[PDB]
């Protein structure tokens, strides 16, 4: 009785769309987009998330190129490089892995990189285009779940989204893009957080809700309004990767729910592969 | 039994604060901060905005520059207006006033003032720092309503702020201030719009109000809860100036409430100043 928001699926398609860009643009003589990525240190969880970022150039047909820093680098040095990339016009977009070492300024290192290569969107001027409306990158993690809204074209306008977090990667983002006018958007937005005293009533007015606060089953059926669309933006391993959705008895009331897996994550992906193709065509979207 | 969110007041004794580190600064032989605008064309609106923000800078002892430009000026010679005011090291901030005409990219013009002497906080990577929790400039309409809160020091954390208005001069950025961590802050925030179908409901469930719809008496005493902080960002002329709040009849059920005049704009003309002398200090408070 309930839909799944597949993220598989969804993925699957975009990517599918995003290859034959690339075909037309190798038959009029052209080269594949290139995703360069710099990586300092050896950290074992952004080790496998830039690998993840590897696989997915693979699938869509994209170039990818990855450097590797010691952890003493100097922020000259990665200036220096951030620089180079984006003066280099092989190079379509980039992304820096984070965190960095406590020595360097992420601040000043993010804020160096040319906001036409931020396909991250974590450059604060495209954090600001976001907010005022001007194009810009949007984060992958936000631009994802939107998406996942307008492909199944679900009604979202005067709707009540509740947004459970206020993170920089996924809450603030969220908020801001379903409060542009037009659909997916048009939303009138709750964001809650850990001083909220009422999350289970407010939920219960929720016609969507995006959970991302990162705690198991956090999101229980009595918080969840029959009909209610439910995005699940989770990610912790437990004794089993989930989300922060108990699925078994808040699926049923659902008109629309995202699996974990299978949800937002591949939607994440493949959206920092949308970005990039926009830059390598000089966009923003 | 209500009171005041006394803006004249608060905005007197912050003019004074501020003469206090002028005059020390003056003592250790140290020059005056010094405000520029630049103006384009001759919008009568505009003219007397520039002109308010002429005589703060006088009351609280700043020099101030105004170039005025015909409305056929070029984008290049804009730009490079910007650019030289960027280097003026005897100009702490500047300002642009907006709008500009239709052949000029304001987002271009805007983007080209350096952050650091954006005492309006309008470059995007200052609205993009504000979202994140990163140093940078506080547009002042909004620092001057949360300045209100924290001068009374109004209860606000685990507190439900009913935000009316996503506009990008008040709504957003105010919603971000009050959703950040501490106090004035830790807000649960609802964003509210012309899609919000249920705008009375929502304001009853409300500690904080802030109006900032520009209709004049759309906040009336049945969408009060008793106890509310209400914020009347309204501006408008009727046959006398008024804010979007009916005070007559919402005033008696508020714990605190800005008039209107003398809440919110004497706060926020004070607040450009205030911006401006942490400019000359080297500082984005």
């Amino acid at each position: 009785t309930y839909k799944l928001l597949d993220g598989k699926k969804i993925s699957g398609e975009i990517k599918q769309e995003i290859a034959a860009v690339v075909n037309e643009l190798l038959e009029k003589g052209g080269r594949r987009p290139h995703l360069a990525g710099v990586l300092v240190g050896h950290d074992g969880g952004s080790e496998t998330y830039m690998a993840s970022k590897v696989k997915a150039c693979e699938e869509v047909g994209f170039t990818s190129s990855l450097i590797r820093y010691e952890d003493d680098v100097t922020e000259e040095e990665l200036l220096a490089c951030v620089h180079r990339l984006n003066q280099d016009p092989t190079v379509d977009g980039f992304i820096v892995q984070l965190p960095l070492p406590k020595h360097i300024d992420e601040q000043k290192i993010i804020e160096a990189v040319d906001p036409r290569k931020d396909v991250d969107g974590f450059h604060p001027i495209n954090v600001g285009r976001l907010s005022i409306g001007l194009p810009g990158f949007v984060s992958a993690t936000p631009k994802g779940i939107v998406e996942l809204l307008r492909r199944y074209n679900i009604p979202t306008r005067g709707k009540h989204c509740v947004v459970l977090g206020r993170s920089n990667i996924v809450g603030k983002p969220v908020s801001q893009l379903l409060l542009q006018k037009g659909e997916p958007g048009d939303c009138t937005i709750t964001i809650c957080h850990s001083r909220t005293p009422n999350i289970k009533e407010v939920c219960l007015t929720a016609d969507i809700i995006i959970a991302a606060l990162g705690q198991p089953e956090f999101l229980t059926a009595d918080m969840v309004k029959p009909g209610a669309v439910v995005v699940d933006v989770g990610t912790t391993l437990v004794p089993r990767l989930t989300g922060d959705v108990k699925f078994d008895e808040v699926a049923p009331k659902c008109s629309y729910i995202t699996p974990v897996p299978g949800g937002v994550g591949p939607m994440t992906i493949v959206s920092l592969m949308s970005n990039t193709l926009l830059a390598s065509k000089g966009l923003y979207r």
